[PDB]
């Protein structure tokens, strides 16, 4: 599966799904243009490539993105948490 939930509002994503997708699962609206992936996305958004090991956050509307597991510079998983 490309997501797995961890604990209400919680999450974890793989890197390689679509935003498209993420919006359909999670009723969201993200957007970003000549970017697919939500790897793509949070890599894009927060502006650097974290550190293996380091866990930076990017914050939209009410979703906070964090960069759960890095592959060298490969952004393999994220964590998702849905506020109110
Ligand atoms: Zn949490
Ligand atoms: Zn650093
Ligand atoms: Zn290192
Ligand atoms: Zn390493």
């Amino acid at each position: 599966n490309l997501y797995t939930q961890v604990a209400d509002n919680e999450y974890l994503v793989q890197g390689r799904m679509l935003i498209d997708e993420f919006n359909e699962v999670f009723e969201t609206d993200l957007h970003m243009s000549d970017v697919d992936t939500m790897a793509g996305y949070l890599i894009t958004a927060l502006g650097t490539i974290p550190d293996e090991g380091e866990k930076p956050s990017f914050e939209v509307g009410n979703i906070k993105l964090t960069a759960e597991e890095m592959e060298g510079t490969r952004l393999l998983v994220l964590r998702v948490h849905f506020y109110d």
